[PDB]
């Protein structure tokens, strides 16, 4: 019979709204109901959104929390019930889950960092475009990213401010600062390739072009501006893939399968190097990738190299 998975996500931001098509073929060839909310960057409305699964009896509920320090008298209400609860893609500071399927963000923020400190030559100044404040891909992508900035003391931070990984709220920071700072500004490290493309809109609707951009996720239109040299680079975090991964350890413990608890999605480097490949499997064969979706993320869950994708570069 039909496994009932509750997902409640932080926001449909770019990743998780094109992640969950990984999550609906990977349903789909496991007879996988998914019972999907949205939280609208909201703890207390994720806190409801929880408590209404464990109510509604799923099997299974996968959270993509809004904040690291949060949910935990919904984490023990899940546990009290029987219900596995799986934080997936974003992580909470509880060991009281019954699983946890994360990239590792605080390699991410280091990479598009050292992506940065590479392309300016260890100098210059920089503005940094965050995450939701509190998400744990923001504060472990900070880390990373100020572990690199150590190592770089002739790399100056002339701002730091949230844009909740969207490209509307990336424009209007990102205007501001082109006013304030205007030629000083030498890059920007944005925490995902959204707010990214937000600082591009803004840098070009003042005149401003070849200022480097570095993001993370590689959706469509950062692999795209990988490719024409918007950006300097991204890192790959396939939703499709890590999604799919998320939903397939759910559904094990849901039936009381073995299976890796907490697999690592390691995101790798994509510049004009490999960003063809990205290109296929993303956007323009994405229909042949989802074919091959649930023999790749059944096999990667034995490995535990859930990221694996043959992208050139990986092994
Ligand atoms: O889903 C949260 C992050 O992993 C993602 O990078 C945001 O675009």
């Amino acid at each position: 019979d039909t496994t009932r998975i509750g997902v409640t996500v932080y926001d449909m931001s770019s990743f998780i709204t094109a992640g969950k098509e990984g999550m609906d073929a990977y349903a789909k060839d496991n007879n996988i109901e998914l019972i999907w909310n949205s939280a609208n960057l909201d703890v207390s409305t994720q806190a409801s959104q929880v408590d209404s699964m464990i109510n509604q009896g799923v099997d299974a509920i996968i959270v993509v929390p809004v904040q690291a320090d949060s949910l935990a008298p919904q984490v023990a209400s899940a546990k009290a019930k029987g219900i596995p609860l799986v934080p997936v893609n974003a992580a909470l500071d509880s060991k009281d889950i019954a699983g946890n399927v994360q990239p590792d963000d605080v390699a991410a923020g280091a990479q598009e960092m050292q992506m940065m400190a590479d392309r300016l030559g260890g100098k210059g100044n920089i503005v940094i475009l965050q995450g939701p404040l509190g998400q744990s891909g923001e504060l472990d992508r900070s880390k990373g990213i100020e572990q690199v900035l150590a190592k770089y003391p002739d790399i100056k931070v002339l701002a730091k401010d949230t844009a909740n990984w969207k490209r509307d709220e990336a424009v209007n920071k990102m205007k501001n600062w082109i006013s304030g700072f205007g030629p000083q500004i030498d890059g920007v490290v944005a925490q995902n390739d959204d707010m990214g493309l937000g600082a591009l809109q803004a840098l070009k609707e003042s005149g401003r072009t070849g200022v480097p951009i570095v993001g993370i996720d590689g959706i469509e239109d950062g692999l795209n501006a990988v490719k024409s040299g918007d950006f300097i680079g991204t890192s790959l975090q396939n939703g499709t893939v890590e999604l799919a991964a998320g939903l397939a350890v759910a559904n094990r413990l849901a039936k009381g399968e073995p299976v890796n608890k907490e697999p690592v999605y390691i995101m790798p480097a994509i510049t004009k190097d490999n960003v063809d490949v990205a290109i296929e499997h993303v956007v323009t064969e994405r229909q042949q990738f989802l074919d091959g979706l649930t023999e790749l993320i059944n096999k990667n869950l034995e490995t535990g190299d859930i990221a694996y994708e043959g992208i050139p570069g990986q092994k």
